[PDB]
């Protein structure tokens, strides 16, 4: 019991297939009794860049601005700006995080990027040491809930596009691995602005039946393997 | 007939890494009597964030927002924002457009995915159909320059980060070659942080002297083969 979770949200339109999934992983985990928080970047109009902004503050070399290393000590002092660490107290209360997002360019949204960028510093989500297995995260969950306009069949090894395990590999295994997490098998929710409605309602309802069961998930195995072996 | 080049510059600091590496870009292909451009992202605080901002025209759907939808109308009606179709422009005239970054999460800074979110818009960078091979910014160029935190060996098949070519994929093949462009092979410039000055001073005039003979480039085959092997 007690099981917190961090919904990433990036759509623009409440009523879309995303905002669809958005409301039912809020509806099911809440029906189960979990505490949920949604960060609804667009309506927060989050910024993405990363900029000198984003330390409060002297800085801890201001000749030659690095922006990697600034955040790191920023971190490190309590001086980071605080719509990050806002975020950051998200992701350290949460035990699963799930991303809600349509692909952009077989990646994040820009706004979902920055989020990235800008939350999982040095010092809180890795460090020298601590990455990989070791990652600052380790003990959390992580899930990928995304949407494509490509269909299943077009995201196939000789497909045109490629597996989709292709394009998930930079989220799943440099970002979320990297940073600690286990990383649960993706949500791919494929061409809702193609299927029919009894499509649509199909795969929201495997999104809602997949998620009465997510605590008793294993994670895969996040390796190169997994994603472009056989 | 003399060459175009259009630089999409993101990084905050002048004087970076990144900074020399875009310098010397514009050094060189100043002096070979090409005609050169730079977008720097941040310096111009260029908005990374896809949202209805974008259209000022009457919307196809007022009551639900369809980015896709909205900006390829926008397009065609010619009412996008205009800090979009001035970088429309930038890329409608260049022969060769080189991305020069450093790599956050296994990709671009999100102000540089914001880039490609909102420029790459459906009815300027590609159609449906009109992609791929048939993308409409068929017979430019593209190349990305990026450097890294990891070492070349952390960024080999059996290095913890998998081979660099792994990451590519979503920026070479799903953006660009998708878009229509022909890829020439990245320049990757490894862990500059951790070299010392001669090897960072030494990466800088590699990069300057690929650039010489970069006009006499063949394109990469932008395969699932040449980015994963068999
Ligand atoms: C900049 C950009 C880059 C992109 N890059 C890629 C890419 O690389 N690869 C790729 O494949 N695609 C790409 N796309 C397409 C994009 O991924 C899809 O458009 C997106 O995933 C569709 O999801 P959505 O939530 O916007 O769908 P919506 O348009 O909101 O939904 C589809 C339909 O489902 C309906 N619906 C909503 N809720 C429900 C419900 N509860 N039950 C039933 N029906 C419901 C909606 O009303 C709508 O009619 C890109 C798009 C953009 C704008
Ligand atoms: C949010 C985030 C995510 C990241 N994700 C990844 C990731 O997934 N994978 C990964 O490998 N790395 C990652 N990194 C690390 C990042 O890619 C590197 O920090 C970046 O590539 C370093 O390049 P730079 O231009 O900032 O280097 P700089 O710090 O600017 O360069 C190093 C030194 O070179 C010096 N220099 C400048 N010009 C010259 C010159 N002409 N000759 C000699 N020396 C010169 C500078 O003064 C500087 O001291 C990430 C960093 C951040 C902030
Ligand atoms: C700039 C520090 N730094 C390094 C890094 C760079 C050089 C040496 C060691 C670590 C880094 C290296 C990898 N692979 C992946 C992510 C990051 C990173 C991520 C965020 C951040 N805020 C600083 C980051
Ligand atoms: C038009 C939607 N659409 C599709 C897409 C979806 C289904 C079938 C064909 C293409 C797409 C497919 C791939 N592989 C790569 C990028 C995009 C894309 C990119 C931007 C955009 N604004 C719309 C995009
Ligand atoms: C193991 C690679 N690696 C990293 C490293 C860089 C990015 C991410 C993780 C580690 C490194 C990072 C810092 N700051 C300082 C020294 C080293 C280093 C030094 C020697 C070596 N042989 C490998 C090294
Ligand atoms: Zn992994
Ligand atoms: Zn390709």
């Amino acid at each position: 019991a007690g099981k917190k979770v961090l919904i990433v949200y990036a759509h623009q339109e409440p009523k879309s297939f995303n905002g669809s999934l958005k409301n039912v992983a809020v509806d099911e985990l809440s029906r189960q009794g979990c505490t949920v928080t949604v960060s609804d970047l667009y309506a927060m109009n989050f910024e993405p860049r990363a900029t000198d902004k984003d330390i409060t503050g002297t800085l801890s070399n201001p000749e030659v601005f690095n922006y990697g290393v600034e955040t790191h000590e920023a971190y490190k002092q309590r001086s980071l700006a605080s719509d990050i660490t806002d975020e950051q107290k998200k992701v350290r209360e949460a035990d699963l995080v799930i991303f809600q997002f349509p692909l952009y360019w077989f990646s994040v949204p820009a706004i979902l990027k920055g989020w990235m960028d800008r939350v999982l510093c040095q010092g809180f989500a890795f460090d020298i040491p601590g990455f990989y297995d070791s990652g600052l995260l380790q003990g959390k969950l992580a899930l990928l809930s995304v949407t494509t306009g490509g269909t299943a069949e077009m995201y196939t090894k000789t497909g045109v596009n490629g597996d989709s395990r292709y394009f998930l590999w930079p989220l799943q295994h440099g970002t979320l691995h990297f940073c600690g997490f286990k990383v649960l098998a993706p949500q791919i929710s494929f061409a809702p602005e193609i299927a029919s409605e009894e499509e649509r309602k199909g795969m929201v309802a495997a999104w809602s039946q997949r998620l009465q069961t997510i605590w008793k998930e294993e994670p895969i195995p996040c390796t190169a393997h997994w994603h472009f072996g056989q």
